[PDB]
This record gives C-alpha cells, structure tokens and sequence, in this order.
C-alpha cells in the first residue's frame, strides 16, 4: 500500500563497498579512519562518570572520615603544641597543612583508583557490541540513517556491575565513597540497562521499508522476525521514480564512477598498445589486420595511425583532494598544522562531537542526563590530566579547602 | 549448515604474502615495522609491576625499619644534640636531612633493583611466544580477527617466578620488601598463570569457520583438535558470494594488484623492444616477421611502428605514500620531524596504546588489572626515568616526607 | 654460516640444528619467526623483503649493458 524497498537494492551495497575501496582508492580518503575513532565516547563516558561519582560526596561524610583519622593518628592540634612547648606558628602551620595535604591526595588517589574501576568496568561494552559507535557512524556516512532494535534485558555490563562493586574493598576502609556509591548506584544500573537495551542494526541482514505518500519508516529483522525504529538524522528526497539520499557518499559517487571508469579505459588502452609493428591485408609482437573478410568490389584509399594512451594522474589527485576537504568540512573535523606545513594530529572539534557524541547519546541509548560535554582540548589530553581538571573544580574541592582552612586557622589562632 | 570456510582460501595466505613483500615494496610499507614494536607493551608490564610493589609499602614497617637503621647507627638526636653543645639548630638539620636523604635513596635502590629483576623475569614470555604481541598486531592488519586458544595449566613463567622470589636474599635484610613482597605475591602469580594460559594461534594452521545465518565463528587446531575462542576488533561483511574483510590490507589491495601488474607489463615490453632492427618477409639482433604463413591470396597494405614504452615512477611514489599515510592514520601513530621537515624518531601515540594495547591486555591476554595506563611520553623516555616519576607522585613519596618532617621536628626541638 | 645445518618440522614445528663435522646437536633461538606456505619456506628478515626488488634492479643493469654493447656498431 504505497510501500517501496529501500536497504537491499544494490545501491547500498554499492556504497558500502566503496567506503571499503572495492574500486579506486586515495591518501585523501585515509581521513575517514578517524572519523571511526572512540575516544570520544569513551571520554563522554568517563566525564559523566567522574561527574556522577563525585557529586554525591558529602561535606558531613568526609568531616567524620577526617577527624577519625585524626584520633587515629592522635594528632591534636592542641597535645602536639603542649608537647612541643613552644608559639612557633609557622611550624605547626606547616605540619598541619602538609598532613592535610596527604589526607587529600590520598583521598584523591584511592577516588582515582575506585573510579578507574568503574570506567573500565564500562568501557568494553561501548565501542564493540550493543551501541557500537562505528556501525553507527558509518550508517550515517552510508545513508544517513540509523537503524535500530530496542528490547528490554539484563546484559553482561550488569553482570560485570555486580560482579565489581560489592566486593571491592574499598567501601570498608573510606565510609564517604561507599556512601557516594550506594546513593548513585541505581543511575549505573539503569545506565547498563541501557547500554545492553540498545542494539544497532547490522548492514547485510536488515531491511528498510518507506513509503512516500504519507512519509513513515518501517524496519524489521527477516530472521528474527523483530519490528524496530528509524531515526534519520538528514532526511533523503523522494523523486517520485528513485530515493535519493544526501550523505556524502552519495555526493561523491559520480565523481568516483568517472574516475575509476577513466582509469579502466586507460588500462583497456594500455593493454592494446603492447605490440610493436601492424600490417594492413587488402585486395588487389607481430599483429596483423585483414580487410579481405570486407573486400566486397571495394578498394583501399588511405590509411591512419593514432595510438593515444589516457592519462590519469591529476585526477586521481583531485579526487584526493576532493575526499579529504569533504570528509573535513561534513564531520567538523579539526586539523593541526606546524609552521614548515607538516600534518601533525586529527582531533575532533567542539562542533564536532556537540553534534555527533551528544544525538548519538540521547536518541540511539536513550540515556539519561550525560551532565556538562567536555571541551575540543580534553579529548586530546589524557585520562589522569581529565579527572584532575574535573576534581578541582567540582564540589568536592569547596568542601576540602571549607575543612582545611578552619582546621588550619584554628590551631594558630589558639 | 551454512558454515564456510574463511581463513585457507588463497586470499589471506595472498595478504601475509604482501605483507612480506611477496611482491612489490616501497619506502612507506617500512613503517609497518616500528608498528610491531613491543616497546610500548614492556612499558605496561613495567608501569603495572611498579604500582603493584609501591601500593604495597606499609608506613608502620617503613617507620620500623628507619628506626632500626637509627639505632644501629645510635644516631639518638637527644645524644646527639648533646655532643654537639652548640645553639646551630642548623647544623643538625642539615645532619638530619643528609642522614635520611642517604636512607631515601639506599631504599630506592633497593626497591628498583628488586623490581628490575621482578620485571626481567616476566621480560622475555610475554611479547614473545605465548600471548606474542606481533603476531596479534599482524593478525589485526591481515584480518581484523585475533584467534585463541586457551588453557589452564602451569607454565615456566611461574617457575622462573619461583626460582626469584624466594631465593632473593633480599627479603631477609628489608622488612618493608619482604613485606610488599608477601602481599603482592598472589597477584604476580596470576599475572604468571594469564600469561602461560594464552596461546595466540599461528597462521600456517589454525583453521576458522563463519556462518551468517546466525552470525557465529568456529576456530579449532585441526591437528590438536583443540577449541578455541574467536575475537573481532572490526567486524567483516556478507554480501553473498564473498566476505570482504575491512582490514588496511584489504583497502589497499586494489591499487597494489594495479601497480604489480603495470611493472610487469613494462618488463616484459622492454624484454621485447631489445632488436635494433627490425624485416618482414611476404608473398610476391635481427629480427624477421614471417608473414607469408597467413600470406594466401592476400596482399599487403601499409606497415607501421610504435614503439611503447610503459613508465610507473609516478605509481611507485603514490604507492609509497598511501603506504605511509594509511599506516600513519590508522593505528595512530605519532612522528617527530624539526624545522626544515625532515622527522628524526617515530613514537606510539597515547591513542595508539589506548586503542590497541589496553584491549589486548583485557581481551587476549586476560589480565586482572593494568592500572592507570601510561602517556604517550613515557614510551620515549626509558626505564630508570619512569620508575623515577612513578615513585615520586604515589604513596611512599608521601609517607617518605611524613616521616623527614616529623623527623625534622623532633631533632630541632631535641 | 657456511658449516651449521638446520633442519625444521612443519606438523609439530620444531627445530634440529647440528654441526655436520663435529656431530655436535645445538639449540636454535628465534627472535621473529618464520611462515610455511606448502611447498615452500618465506622467511621474514630485512633481506628477504628487500630481495624482489634488488633482483628486478640487478637484471636492468643487466639487460642495459648486453644493450649497450650490441650499439658500437656505426652502420
């Protein structure tokens, strides 16, 4: 009723081999291996962990943990004065600010080390799998669209939740990060929910249905008989006699076409020019032509040589060029460049993932709040140099110096 | 039912052909080389060892050893303050701080030489043999595919473990070492027990088998008869008659194929054009064309000579440089080069071991804990430095000055 | 080089090196291994890849030179 087939033509296929070069292949078209890259949802999932985690630390908690290691340590302010028996402000200003200094870093550490943890517990179900962030992006190269199955289940990410957290033994020794763990643990639940409920359909076995009198998709599984969504991202353009679709490929397939039936024409000629001398047969490493199987009352007048060879350098390099400047311009990709002009790294930019990372997340997970999006600059820097960024900023670093400097103050002013 | 074959069919044999340079090679396939390094893998194994001995210092053990130390010395600040009979608090100040700098770093030596032959012990098993580094890199290249063969057994890296730790002299004067030593040793004898237990399988036997219908793999030893387990990094595609691979390799084989067959084609019309002159002979360094074998109630009509000549600088050069750009971009290497262009070292970037080493810990070799992984500088820089920056940021650094401080204190106030 | 024989096994894959004159058996060390295709051996060192090459070149320098002398001639 008005539907059309739309996946299985061969177009798609088409396409999808010449992402994979099956014809023709440039340095220019190397860039799109980036554009495949997971660092970058891997970096979204460790900030909004670390923000998740740290947002649940308690002023009260962390007081109570610092004044029982202080009469663990039996290191009254007040006894270690009168032992010491004598005003030297500067002295115990410097004793108590450096031990407060190594009960801050190693509360940093061991919150480094619980996080660490929790991201690694999360990583590997990321990029392979469910939600596999190339499948979807080259789904978006491909067509622009995104297929996807949805189904409720327990996953192995949850398994691996459960299998981490309730034996680790830091919740015994630090009371705050158990605390800050329990009162955010069902948000990493339902974040694994997620991340299992999510499926990204495969290229070669699923099926895309439209229909253009009224506009609506249809997608279904032929072998596990599954009914799913379609969720497009640039919508394509009904003709009326064929879909056409506005990803890039399909802006550089006739360019491609030409190029790669330019150099088969070269080829074809190449091949035919390996002789050296030609004869011509009339009436009245060697190759020889007779027109005697056409002589019919006819008589030659003349004869002409024309050996032309193609040639194809230039437009193999245009077509570089063209690759390249339209994979940069179409994903906001952002390119470094020394003085001398040396390539130096591809990172992605702000623009880039803001319009990419973020969609990707709430409509293809389906997952909740992923707090503030990290900066162009932190992808590029490392795990370590990430949490210490966030860790100076957030809360936890205000109730620090709230501690530090009453507890300071208070041992000089006495 | 509805198996295949996939690993023995004369294309992947074809690919570890090209990859040896079977035919054809340029300047830019060298940088394949420095791609099989396993330079940033024992970086790992060091980075790894030296937080799993630091974590485990004690501070009351610490605290107890420099005690001792003191006393066999009778370095008793009280006694010693009283010889001196001077008011120059600091004189023994600097004493202190001297005394406990030379304790500082006679444990540091000891410390570093115990962890160099910690680390020596598990050197040469682990790039090399079992769970071998290269071969996982170049099973990625060839295929996208790391076949593995699993088993629980003991292995001459828990003997060679053995053989150290308990005939080490070095427990028996350090009680601090002994006691890390007793703490972390389950965990060095699991790190043992993964690296024994993975065996990464060889090219020339290992037999894999795909099946789309439900999408699963099936690799067996045919001559062991063992099963093993199938990991994927990127996954292939089906389209019917074949599989086409998204390896490099396999991106790149059109334009090799291409490049192999025009040198060939030039050879072999420069073999030929190597007459000086050239006669024909026909119905009424030298070479005679016959043509009166098909010369029958035939006559001749013009003749001509175009000698060609094939040339492929240009292919080579193109060749070289998608070689290199394609292996630069894609396991995300990193190049240094200076002012006037020209690069002096190849490094593995941090996006490099990210993508790469991490997931081959995890998945391949099965570790338990890899802790914080390493920047993309501490490759360059060498062993003695990363131990050195290791030590300084962690917790015995921190007990360290704990103890200077308060020993400080304690002899001026003395 | 030119008196150790070493003999390999492709089924089980192990390796024998002996010394024909004396009739000592020895050990066989391999920093990065070999391939066996069937009826053949590839090796893997920086020789074995650079050999298709120098052969291609060596044989031009070849054919150029039996060229070159056949052109002393003047008529």
């Amino acid at each position: 009723d008005g539907w059309v087939k739309v996946h299985p033509t061969p177009g798609t296929m088409l396409f999808r081999e010449i992402l994979h070069g099956q014809l023709g292949y440039t340095e220019g078209q190397g860039v799109y291996n980036v554009v495949r890259s997971s660092e970058a949802t891997t970096r979204q999932l460790q900030a909004a962990i670390f923000h998740a985690l740290l947002n649940a630390t308690t002023y009260r908690d962390l007081e109570a943990d610092w004044l029982g290691h202080v009469a663990a340590r039996g290191l009254q302010p007040q006894r270690l004065v009168r032992r010491y028996r004598n005003a030297r402000e500067a002295d115990i200003a410097g004793v108590a600010e450096r031990v407060f200094d190594t009960w801050r870093n190693t509360l940093r550490t061991t919150l480094l080390d619980f996080a660490h943890g929790l991201v690694a517990c999360f990583a590997p179900g990321g990029p392979s799998g469910p939600s596999s962030f190339p499948k979807y992006i080259d789904w978006l190269t491909c067509l622009g669209l995104v297929p996807i199955l949805r189904k409720r289940q327990e996953g192995g990410v949850t398994q691996g939740l459960r299998a981490f957290l309730k034996q680790h033994p830091l919740t015994r020794q630090l009371a705050t990060v158990a605390e800050a763990a329990e009162r955010a643990g069902p948000g990493f639940f339902e974040l694994a929910l997620a991340f299992d409920s999510t499926r990204v359909a495969d290229y070669d076995r699923v099926y895309i249905y439209y229909n253009h009198r009224r506009g609506d998709w249809l997608v279904r599984d032929p072998i596990s008989g599954q009914r799913g969504e379609c969720l497009v991202l640039w919508p394509p353009l009904w003709t009326g006699d064929r879909l056409v679709f506005d990803s890039p490929v399909q802006r550089l397939f006739p360019e491609i076409v030409a190029c790669h039936s330019l150099r088969e024409h070269a080829h074809v000629c190449r091949l035919r020019n390996t002789a050296s001398v030609k004869v011509l047969l009339g009436r009245k490493y060697d190759i020889i032509d007779v027109s005697k199987s056409m002589d019919d009352d006819t008589y030659v007048a003349n004869s002409f040589q024309h050996p032309y060879i193609p040639s194809y350098a230039q437009d193999l390099e245009r077509l570089s060029r063209l690759w390249e400047h339209e994979l940069v311009r179409c994903f906001k990709i952002l390119c470094h460049r020394n003085n001398q002009g040396q390539e130096t790294s591809i990172s992605y930019s702000s623009g880039a993932i803001a319009a990419f990372v973020a969609p990707y997340f709430e409509s293809v997970l389906r997952a909740p709040r992923v707090g503030a999006p990290i900066t162009g600059s932190d992808v590029i820097l490392g795990e370590e140099e990430l949490w210490d960024a966030v860790f100076k900023k957030t809360r936890l670093q205000t109730y620090l110096t709230d501690i530090a400097a009453l507890f300071v103050a208070d041992v000089q002013h006495a």
